[PDB]
Parts: C-alpha cells; structure tokens; sequence
C-alpha cells in the first residue's frame, strides 16, 4: 500500500569550482564485502519537508562526495577485476513515495513476520555491493505517511562504514535544519580513509563477483522481527551482574549482548555440540597503527567474531559470555588485522552471506541517531530494513542516552519461547 | 537534585474586575489538592516559553487570577474567582543528573525524584487566595526539559487546562473565537453558595497498549457485550478486571471503577465543546469483587458504559441542588484520570513534539493516567500500585501479552 510519486537522481551542488575526480582505492575488508547486500537503516518522525530535504541533500553530497560516486570495475590482462570508488557525481537515486494508509503506531509497533509492508519503505534492497558501478552508492527514500514520514536509506558497505553514514546524515539534518542551501552550516574538509595496508598491492586483482551464485532476497522466509527496549535500570542490573562474575572489567553493551546472546541461544533449539558465533563491528580507525583520525571517511570497520559452543554458553554464566565478547574485542589488532588482509589476497573470499546461526550484531549503541532533526523535530525511533537475517540484532541508544534498543530479528519458535522466559522479560520489554 | 534558578510571577501581557462563581462542582473539590500534569521534551527555550505565557494568559485570564473568600454573615464562607490579573507562578529549575532515560522509564516507588518537578505539590485548592490557580515549573534536565503544571481544579478541569496548553504551545511556535466561560449553568442554584470553611509505599508503573491489542480488546469486549463497547472502555475494562484479580480483595467487597466525565454535551442546554472551567464530574460504576472476577470483559465493559450514559443533565440538577443543603466536600478502586481524548503531541511549542506527557503528585493507590499514545491508536497508562500487586501483574503472562508493563 505504497505509490512512488517520484524517482530521481540527487547531483551534489557544489558552489566551489569542482576538481579532478578522485579516485578511492578497496582494500580486502572492501572487496570481501562486494557480494553481500546494501545495508538499510532509517529515520521516523512526525513532520518532513520533502523540498527542503531534496536540497539539503544535494548539499549534503558536496560534502561527502564519494556516497555521490560510483564504482568503477576494470578488466585486467589475467583475467580477474579490479575496484575502485570513482568520485565522480554522478549522484543519489532519491524516492518519493506515500504509504498513506500507514501510521506511526504500526511502524512504531513493528512485531512479527518479515518482510512485511514496513520492507517497502527502504529503496535498496536486492541491491548488491558490486552494483554500485550502475547503482548509486546511496539510495535515499522518503516515504510520507498518514501522521509522519520516514527516512530510509541504504548504502554500499564498500564506500562507507555505518560511522561514516551516520556523520553524513547528521550533517545533512544540520544543513536541512539551518537553511537548505547549506549557506549557515560550517563546511568541513573530508579526511579520507586512505590506503592503511602498506604491505599490499592495489588495485587488488580478484573473480569477477559478479560471476557467482547470485542468490535471492525475496524468497519465502520463517522470520520474525521484535524490538527489544533495555531500561537504564535494566542495562546497570545486567552491568553489575557481568562485572560481578567476570574477571576483567566489562563494559555495559558487552553485558546486555551477553544476556541476549545467552538467551538466544537457550531458546534456539541447536544442539549443544553446534557453534555459535557472536559477530560485532569493530571500528579499526584507533587500532591500526599509526591510527587513523577519528572522522576519517570510508569503511573501517572490521568483523569481529566470538566463537563458542552451545553447551559452554550455557553452561557458563553471564560474565563468561561477556568474557568471550571482550576477548575478542581486545584480540582485533593491527597485526592481526595486516597479516589477515595479506592472507585474503591468496586466498580471495567473497561471500554471499553471513550465517543463520550466530548472534549478528550490527549498528552501534554508540550512534547519536537521534541527534537527526532536519528541522521539525528529532526522530521519534531508529530502524532497519531488508534484508532479514536469522540472528540480525541492530543496536540503537535509546532516546534515553543511558537505554537501549535493539530490533532483533528471529526464527518464530524462538520468538514463542522468548516471550514466555520470565527473567528475560524481566530485563528486557519486548514489543 | 534540584536547583532553582528563578522564579517570577507571569501576569496577562496585556495591562471593573471580572469574578467566576463557583458551583457545586467546584466547591466540593476545595479540600482536594492541586493536579499535576507535564510534558517531557529535548528542547525547550525558557524566555520564549515565557513570554508565550503571558500572551497566552491573555486568552485564558482566569488562570491569571485568585479565589476570594467572602465570611458571611450567617457563619459561612463564600468563594469566588476574582480575574484580577494577580498572575502565574512560573519556576526555573535545573535538576543536571537527572535524563531522559529517567523520566521515561520512572519505574518503583513514589514520591522518588520526579516529585520534585511539579509545583504545587501540597498545595490544597483553598490555598488558591495566595497561591497562583496554575503553577508552571520548568526543569532543565542533562539533556531534555521537563514543562510541569498544577492546577486548581475550581478554575478548570482537565478539558479546559489542556486547550490552554494547545493554545500556549501555538502561539509560542509563532484565534478566530474569543474565549467563552462555562457560565452559571445551575439555574436553580443561587451564588455565592454558603458553605463551612473548608479549613503509603506506593510504586508506579508505565503501561503501554499497541494498536493490535487495544483492537484484539475492543473485539474482544464487543464479542462478549449486548450494546456497543468503545476501544478505551474495553481496555479500561480489561486494566480493571486485572487489578482486581491480583488486590487480594474477597468476593463480596465492593470495589468502583471511577471515570472523568466531561458533562459539557450532557448538560440541557449543552455547553460549547470550548467553553472554559471545569465542567467535568466523576462517575462511579460499582460492582462486587466475585461478580467482576466471574463475569467476562464485556460485562466489565458494558459496567462502565451504563454508568456513564447514567451521567444526565436531570441527575446532576437534582444532586447539586441537594447538595446545597448537604453540603459535602471531603482506596482500593480504579481511578481513571486524564482521558484518551487529550491530543498530547500536539503541544510543540516550537521546537519538536513532547516525546512522553506523565502526572505528578499527589501519589494514590489505584490511579490509572490515561495517555493518548504518540501512535495516535495507541494508548499509555501512568499506574500507581502496591508492590504486592505488582508483583503479581509482571508474573501474569496474559496480561504482559496484551499490556507492556516498564
Ligand atoms: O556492517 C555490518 O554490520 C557487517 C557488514 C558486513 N556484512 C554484510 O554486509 C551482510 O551481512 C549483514 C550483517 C549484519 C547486518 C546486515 C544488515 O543487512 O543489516 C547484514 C560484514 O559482516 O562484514
Ligand atoms: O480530574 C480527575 O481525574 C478527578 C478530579 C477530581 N479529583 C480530585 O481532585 C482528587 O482525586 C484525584 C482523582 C484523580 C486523580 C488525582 C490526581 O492527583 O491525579 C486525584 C474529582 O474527583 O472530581
């Protein structure tokens, strides 16, 4: 129940002189991303002017140029591709669409199977990484609604990490706030990630990606979706819970994904003997040595992943499985993170997807995503879209600073148990 | 905790005196305290904010006003509301510890923190001849502000303090009538009136209700009924059959759902859904304990529609009148305050919708707050309970299937 009243493309408006077009090289976290899907996030709120958002937006892009590029895929002479960013401005497939029967309430109150209408909202998906040649590497999508509008958007993990989208949007809500042309809102020069692995050479010579399976996102699934809100109170009692069994200091994030982590997998129906995965992102900008500046621009953004059997989850408590998290947070280093992108260019991986079995953690508590007025008002909620994974567990700070919220996405058996589990809905409201 | 940072007196912007007599309705409730009422937000400007007041004071020059106490000569008092222009009281306070996380979330007992951001909090409505008919605090917070009001409800009833806050809120974002008063609309009633002078462990608890369960409840209650049963009467139902499940109450106790009835439309000749003061009444359903536990929703439901199609013009004539010479102005019930019917967000007052509406103090067993959700077909509930209730609510799985208990 949704009309696209209009497709367009969005063209950066660039009041300076324009320069040469910059070319942005891939590194291997970059390329072994190419076959997963345009990741999907957006913005709800009661008031949006789409004329004014337009704009912002074309300003926006001046700003962070390379989410107005495109890839660029060269042939070489020994029968493998190669990839770079080609900041070009060729510019942002925008849609306007109404969904007029739809309302905050149904959105605000999203519970149950997935895809439903709340899929349609969110312009990229079946959009791949390597169709960012043809695509934009940005797709944005405003969807008015019967009482409020939403943003959604999705972008091409190779040209951004979500540290970097999230930078852009909250510049683009302050130029859309202040005065559309971007007259009154403090230009700043764009550092770019650069090339941060010295030992490697570029561009990287790989398959062809697009010469691979090619696997489908419309297909008939079991899944469900839930929001899970996480009281001040409640994250402290999980805090001081962890802290009090583990034997290195934990953080509050690090004990609440425990305590989901462990409560995932109790109501998941695998076998003990089976492994379970909790993957997180890890920001690498202060890890790599030298580090990078902290608003560097681009993705670097590495996965982490904490293995351990079902039965030892279980068996162990809280602090354990936080333990388990830490560990691995602390093991994600720069020679670790060089001597692995030195093995992945002889033994190239471009996976189609994830897993279906692990806990998969994404966004990040640390986001400011309400900080987004674009000049009616802050967002009334955070939210993601397609595609759905079994084990998607999106993280946002709650409107309260010291809350959290996560959109949990799940098999419906695990659901049915997870309701009924009396001390998780102590610490955790789910709707 | 809390810091004041100012306080000042907002008279009506603008520079014989008008006087509102005072009816039954009002003067039963001159014991009662001040109710209190607020709007959680991220921003808010406090000069802009008040100087809107004063405009807004402009338009609703009651609230602007005081009670007078007349002694009359046959050993009585008298009361009346001079629109003397005496003015609001309007506090600045900043409390830098407290979040939007708390506020939100208030979860335990009561009165906590948040008592402290309403201002009127023991104030009784006879103290209205010193003390301002409407008190405004504003409280800054580490990262929101807090807008909390008390009122006297011999000015106004929740109806009428609500349009007040639309109509400040709009002209601080910046009227085609002029404000119409209630009126003396008891015919056979004389004024001034004569009367004497008229001088716990508690926990509360947010509920949400989501736009599929209020209509699973609203099917529900309809399925089971003989008349026609609105959505909120079947959630209320619904909160009152609960509640009286886990009081620990025997079969034969009576126990009452009481609802606010705004009489402007019951009243013959109808009043104008506009006019100013308070004309709203409290109905009563009563039933025993072992007759609301035996029978199902609809009938809880259809309990409470019958008592209010009870609430007629010729019942509260004959009753007020009586209680001109039973003059009358003085638990483990249902207290249903507020009312679905107040649009909430509206209230920008230039910079973004509330993000939460709570009640203050005073703190009673049994109230029920009822919110307008920001999902318009949504509902919130602020709930004020005894622990052992509690305790039982949150191990009632039907209960946390259809009401989001924080
Ligand atoms: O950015 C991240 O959270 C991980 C990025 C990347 N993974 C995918 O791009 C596809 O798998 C996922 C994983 C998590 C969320 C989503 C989604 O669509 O939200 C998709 C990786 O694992 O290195
Ligand atoms: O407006 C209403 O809900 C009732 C008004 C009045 N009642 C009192 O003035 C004192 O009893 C109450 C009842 C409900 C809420 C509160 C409170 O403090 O929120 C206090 C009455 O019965 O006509």
């Amino acid at each position: 129940e949704l009309v696209v009243i209009s497709k367009s493309i969005v063209n950066p408006r660039s009041l300076k002189k324009p320069t040469s077009v910059k070319k942005i090289q891939l590194t291997p976290w970059d390329l072994s991303r190419l076959r997963f899907g345009y990741l999907q996030r957006g913005l709800l709120f009661h008031k949006i002017e789409v004329k004014q958002l337009q704009a912002s937006l074309s300003v926006a892009l001046d700003r962070f140029y390379p989410l107005a590029g495109r890839l660029v895929k060269l042939k070489n002479d020994d029968d493998t591709v190669s990839f770079f960013i080609s900041c070009d401005g060729s510019g942002v497939e925008f849609v306007h669409a109404v969904a007029k029967n739809i309302e905050l309430s149904d959105v605000l109150e999203l519970s149950g199977s997935v895809p439903g209408f709340f899929a349609s909202f969110f312009p990229a998906t079946g959009i791949k990484n390597y169709h960012g040649v043809s695509r934009s590497l940005l797709m944005v999508q405003v969807t008015e609604m019967k009482d409020g509008v939403f943003i959604g958007f999705g972008y091409n993990s190779t040209v951004a990490d979500a540290t970097s989208i999230w930078k852009f949007i909250n510049a683009w809500s302050e130029i859309c706030s202040k005065d559309s042309s971007g007259s009154q809102t403090f230009q700043r020069r764009l550092h770019l990630k650069g090339w941060f692995f010295d030992e490697i050479d570029y561009p990287i010579h790989i398959p062809d990606p697009e010469t691979k399976p090619t696997s489908y996102v419309t297909t008939p699934t079991n899944l469900q979706e839930k929001m899970f809100h996480v009281t001040k109170e409640n994250v402290l009692k999980l805090d001081a819970k962890a802290n009090d069994e583990a034997d290195q200091k934990i953080s509050s994030i690090q004990a609440v994904l425990a305590y989901i982590w462990r409560s995932m997998v109790k109501h998941s129906g695998m076998s003990r003997e089976e492994e379970t995965h909790c993957r997180l992102p890890i920001n690498m900008r202060q890890r790599l040595n030298p580090p990078l500046e902290e608003e560097c621009f681009g993705n670097v953004s590495q996965t982490g992943i904490a293995t351990v059997t079902v039965g030892e989850l279980l068996d162990h408590g809280l602090g354990w499985a936080a333990m388990q998290i830490n560990n691995m947070e602390l093991s994600q280093t720069d020679e670790k993170a060089k001597a692995f992108a030195e093995n992945w260019v002889k033994n190239i991986k471009i996976p189609v997807s994830v897993g279906s079995k692990d806990l998969v953690v994404t966004n990040s508590h640390r986001f400011d995503v309400y900080c987004n007025d674009f000049g009616w008002g802050k967002p009334i909620a955070a939210r993601a879209g397609p595609p759905y994974l079994n084990g998607r567990l999106v993280v946002f700070k709650g409107i309260g600073e010291a809350s959290l919220d996560f959109q949990a996405c799940l098999l419906p058996q695990v659901v049915e148990k997870l309701v009924k589990d009396a001390e998780f809905n102590e610490y955790v409201s789910i709707v």
